[PDB]
């Protein structure tokens, strides 16, 4: 999928809370090109929620996490 | 639909091409907050393609379209 011209799955504010990881589902970094690097932990809902990737818990919580 | 810490549609780069309002099927301005503001054409396969919000034939062909 040649990204040029389209949208781009990305976040914008990240969580103000540590997201624990089991509530959470995943985490997806964003496409990594939009002023707003971070993980978007896909939580229970899954909603794309941010968790901006230098909060260091974020970090604890994906490697915490399994690729499913 | 509170948008705090999740995803945000947004787009990255706009096509470089006045995308004909006939291939397009409609066009999602992005949220609104992301150092990229435009227009997505969502044409007939309607993967969510930019266009750039202030390329002129953009606007022409945001209003030539119609809510559907």
């Amino acid at each position: 999928s040649p990204y040029s011209s389209d949208t781009t799955p990305c976040c914008f504010a990240y969580i103000a809370r540590p997201l624990p990881r089991a509530h959470i589902k995943e985490y997806f970094y964003t496409s990594g090109k939009c002023s707003n690097p971070a993980v978007v932990f896909v939580t229970r809902k899954n909603r794309q929620v941010c968790a901006n990737p230098e909060k260091k818990w974020v970090r604890e919580y994906i490697n915490s996490l399994e690729m499913s």
